[PDB]
DNA sequence: CTCCAGTACAGCGCGGCTGAA
DNA sequence: TTCAGCCGCGCTGTACTGGAG
C-alpha cells in the first residue's frame, strides 16, 4: 500500500491565479490593518466544493506555524459558525477557539463580549476567518436572521480586527440584509469553479501541475486532448468530485501493481464516485459515450444558489 | 426441541455478491482515512428487510471482535438515530453510546460536540456507522430537517472520521437537502433485494447455500425446479419474509421429529408468516395456485419510497 | 346471595379453537427468541368485546403466576397504551408498570429509553404485551401519528425482546404506516365473534361448556334448538353482551330462589342489556318476535372498523 | 423570579370548495 | 363566470409550559 504515497495522493495543492488572488487579498487586509482606524474585511464567495477549506488550511499555515510554534499567539484564526448561529453561540465559539479560557458554561453575551475584547489585544489576534457564512439564512423559510451580522458589526468596530468571512454565494442575501455590514464589506471576490475544455485554458495547466504532483513516476496521462474532455464531462468544475475521482483512481492504480492511472481502474473510479452526480448526468467514462458538446458548456451564474432557489 | 439446533437456524449467515460489494467497501472506506485529511464517506441504501442491519452486525464482529476483547478501544461504532432527530439527540446517542461517558444529563450541543471531539480520537474510532437515516424526514408532511445532517457536516470537518449512513432509498431527498452533505457522499451503493426465479441466478445459489446452512443433515429441497418457484412467489425478493417462512418452516419439521422440510410444514409456515403480505398477493402454497408469470416479475424500481409517496 | 356462586357466574372462562390458536402461538412466540436475534411479534387484532384481554389475562396467569411468586422476576408484561400515546408516555407506562422505578417524574424520552434498556434484561423480561394499538390513530382526523410505532421498532432492535400487540382491527393501517414494522410482525391473527347458528358449530359446543361451567347444578337450559337461536338473535357474536345476558340472568335465577336459568328471568336480563344495541335491532325475547333468516347472518367483515369509516 | 424557547390555542389572512346571482 | 359564504390551511399573535440563567 504504501501509506506515505496515499497521503501524497490525498495531499496534492496546485495554486491556480484565483487561489493567488485570495493569497494576495488576504496578506493584503492582514498588512493593511493597524488595529487602531477600521479594516479592510474582505467577503469571499464560492461553491459547493471550489476548495475554500484548503484556501483558508494554506494561509493558516504559510501564516501562522512558526508564530505558533514560538509560543501562545495565534496571530489569524478559523471559525467555523454553527447551522442557525445566535449571537451568543457564535461568541463563545469564536471564544473556545482563540486560545484557553473555560468561556462556554457562563452564556450571558455581554460579559463572553466583554471577555473576548478583553483577550483579542491581550493574545494578538490580527485577523479572524469565518468559514460558513450560509448558515445564518433559515432553512425552510427565507429570512435571514441578523442578530450575528450586527454583532460581527458589533465585535468589528469595538475592536479593530479585520474579518475574512467565508461561505456560498447564496449567502450575499445575508450581507444585503444589514446595510451598515453590506459597507465595510467592499472586497468582494467569487472563487468559481473551472470554465471551458477547449484546451490551454487554466483547467490544462492545472491537470498538468496535478500530473506532475502525482506520487507515480513516469506519467499520470491527464491535461491531453481525449482524458482531458472526458474528466471535466465527468466533473464540470467542482473541485472535489475532480479530485475524488483522481484519488480514488490513483489508490486503485497503487493497489494492483500498475505503471499509472490508466483507462482500466479510471472506469472503476468513475463508477465509484458518481453517486452525488444529478439525474440527468451522464458518466463519460462506461462503454460508449462519446462526450458532446452539450456536456463541456461553463457552469451557471446561480451555480451555489440552487438550496436558496429550491424554497 | 434442541434450542442449540434452533439458534443454527435463527442464525444463518449466507453471503450474497452484494454483501460482499458493500463489506469490501466498507473496508476500503476505513483503511483509506488517515484521520488528517477528508474521508471517504459511503452512503449505503436498502428497502424494508434486506439485510443492511445483519451486513453491519457481520462487519462489527469480523472488524472489532478481538479488538475490543483487547481493552476499551472501540474502533468502529453502530449508531441508530431516534425518530424525529435532534442535533443534540443524535449527539448524545452518539456519546453514550461511544465508550462510557454520563453525557445524557447535561444537554447544550455546543460543550457535548466539545466532549466527542475529546473524546473520538482519545479512544481511538475508526469509522461510524449510522443505521437509521430516514428519520430525518418528518412524518406527515414532506419537509427534511436538516439540522442533524448539517451537524453531521460539522462533526465530519472538525474531527475527519469516515461516517457510513445506512438508510432506507426515500433518505436520498435528505441528502439531496444539503448541496455540502450531497458533495461529500460521493460513494452511493443500493442494497437491492432478490431480482428473477429463471433460475441459474443470484437467487438459487443463494438457496443453495442456505440450503447447505440449515440444521438438516440429508437436505431441506431448496433451490430445486418447483420450491425455488414457490419460494419467490411467496417473498418476492424481501429477505426478511424469506428468512421468516424458511424458519418457522425449519422449527415446525424440528418440533414433529422429521426428515428435512418438506411440502407438509411448509404450508402451515405459509399460512403463518402471511400476515403482513399485500391484499392482492396470493398464498402460493395453499391449495392450487398455480404460479403465473405475473408473481415472478422483478421488484420495482421504487420499492423502498412507498411510504414518502403516501403523502 | 352467595358471592361466592356470584364470582363463579362472573369468571367464567371457556377455550375456543380460536382463544387456543391465539395461547399456542404466544407460546411459540415466547419460546423461540433467544433474545440475540431478531424476535417473533405476533399481531393481535380483534373486534370491541371478542375476549383479548381475557385471553391476555388467562395467559399472564398460566405463564407468570409460580415466577411472580418465586420473586421479583417478572417475565411477561401487560401494556394498556394512552390515548393520543407520545413514545415518553407509553415509554414510562411501560417503566413504571415493569418493577419498581420512579421512572414518572424524569421525562426526557431518551434516559428513559436507556433506563429500560438497562433494566429489560436486569429482571429477565421474555414478553411485551400491549393491548391498546388503536390509539396511535388520531380521533377526528385520520392521521396515525408514526413516533410511538417508530420508538417501538427502536426498542425491539436495541433489546431483542417479542412485542404481541393486540388492538382493534383498524388499528391496521398503523402497521400499514411504518413499512420496517409492518414487516417485523409477521404473524397477524384475527380474533373474531362466533360465525353462524345452524347448530353443530363451535358457538353450539362454547354453549355447552358454558352451561357446565354455570354454578346451577341441574341444568342452565342452553345450546338447544330454541334457546341458541334466541341468544344468537340478541348477540350476534359479540362474546360480552352475551356474557353479561347470561350474567344478569343467572344472578336474577339467583336472587328469587330458582331451579335453573328459565324464560321467566332471561326476559328480564334481555330488556335490562339491550342498551347499547343498535337502532333496528329487535330484542328477541319480549312477547313475539319470531327469530328470522335475516337476524342469524354471520358478523361482517368490516365489524371493529365502524369508528374509523364513520370520518 | 425572570428571560428565552417550544407548544398549544385563538385570531387573521389566503386558498379551495360550495352555494347563489 | 363572478361574487359571497363556509371550510381548510398557513401565518401571526397570545398564553401556557418547559428549560435555562
Ligand atoms: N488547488 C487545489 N489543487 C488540488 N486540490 C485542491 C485544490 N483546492 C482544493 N482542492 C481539493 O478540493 C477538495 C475540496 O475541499 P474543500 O473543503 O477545500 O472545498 P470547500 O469548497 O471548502 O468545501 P465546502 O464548501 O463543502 O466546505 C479537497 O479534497 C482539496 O484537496
Ligand atoms: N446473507 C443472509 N443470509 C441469510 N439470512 C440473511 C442474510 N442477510 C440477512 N438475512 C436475514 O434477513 C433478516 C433481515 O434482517 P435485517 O434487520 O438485517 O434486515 P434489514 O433490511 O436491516 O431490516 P431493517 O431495514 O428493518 O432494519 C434477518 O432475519 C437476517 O437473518
Ligand atoms: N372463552 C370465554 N368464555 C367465557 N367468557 C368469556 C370468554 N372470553 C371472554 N369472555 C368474557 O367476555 C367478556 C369480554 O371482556 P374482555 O375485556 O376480555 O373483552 P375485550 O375484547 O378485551 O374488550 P375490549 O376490546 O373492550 O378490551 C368478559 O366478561 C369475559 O369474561
Amino acid at each position: 500500500t504504501r501509506e506515505a504515497r496515499i497521503s501524497r495522493a490525498k495531499r496534492a495543492f496546485v495554486s491556480t491565479p484565483s487561489v493567488r488572488k485570495i493569497l494576495s487579498y488576504m496578506d493584503r487586509c492582514r498588512d493593511l490593518s493597524d488595529l487602531e482606524s477600521e479594516p479592510t474585511c474582505m467577503m469571499v464567495y464560492g461553491a459547493s466544493g471550489v476548495g475554500k477549506t484548503t484556501v483558508i488550511k494554506k494561509y493558516l499555515n504559510q501564516a501562522a506555524a512558526a508564530a505558533a510554534a514560538g509560543g501562545d499567539i495565534i496571530p489569524v484564526l478559523h471559525i467555523e459558525l454553527p447551522d442557525n448561529a445566535k449571537p451568543v453561540d457564535a461568541a463563545r465559539e469564536l471564544l473556545v477557539e482563540m486560545g484557553d479560557p473555560l468561556a462556554l458554561y457562563e452564556t450571558d453575551l455581554a460579559r463572553l463580549t466583554k471577555r473576548l475584547t478583553e483577550l483579542i489585544p491581550a493574545v494578538g489576534v490580527k485577523l479572524i476567518i469565518i468559514d460558513e457564512f450560509q448558515h445564518l439564512v433559515e432553512e425552510r423559510s427565507n429570512r435571514v436572521l441578523t442578530q450575528v451580522g450586527n454583532w460581527l458589526k458589533m465585535i468589528l468596530n469595538k475592536t479593530k480586527c479585520p474579518i475574512v468571512i467565508f461561505g456560498m454565494p447564496y449567502s450575499k442575501v445575508v450581507l444585503q440584509a444589514n446595510s451598515q455590514l453590506h459597507g465595510r464589506f467592499s472586497i468582494q471576490v467569487e472563487l468559481r469553479p473551472f470554465s471551458y475544455q477547449g484546451g490551454r485554458g487554466v483547467f490544462k495547466t492545472f491537470l498538468e501541475y496535478l500530473d506532475k504532483a502525482l506520487p507515480f513516476e513516469k506519467q499520470a496521462g491527464l491535461a491531453n486532448e481525449s482524458l482531458q474532455k472526458k474528466l471535466y464531462a465527468f466533473s464540470q468544475g467542482n473541485m472535489r468530485s475532480l479530485r475524488n475521482l483522481i484519488y480514488q483512481a490513483s489508490i486503485e492504480a497503487i493497489d494492483n501493481q500498475h505503471e499509472t492511472i490508466t483507462e482500466e481502474d479510471f472506469v472503476f473510479a468513475s463508477k465509484l464516485t458518481s453517486g452525488d452526480k444529478p439525474n440527468s448526468w451522464k458518466n463519460p467514462f462506461e462503454e460508449g459515450v462519446e462526450v458532446t458538446e452539450d456536456m463541456l458548456r461553463p457552469p451557471p451564474k446561480d451555480i451555489g444558489w440552487e438550496d436558496y432557489l429550491r424554497h
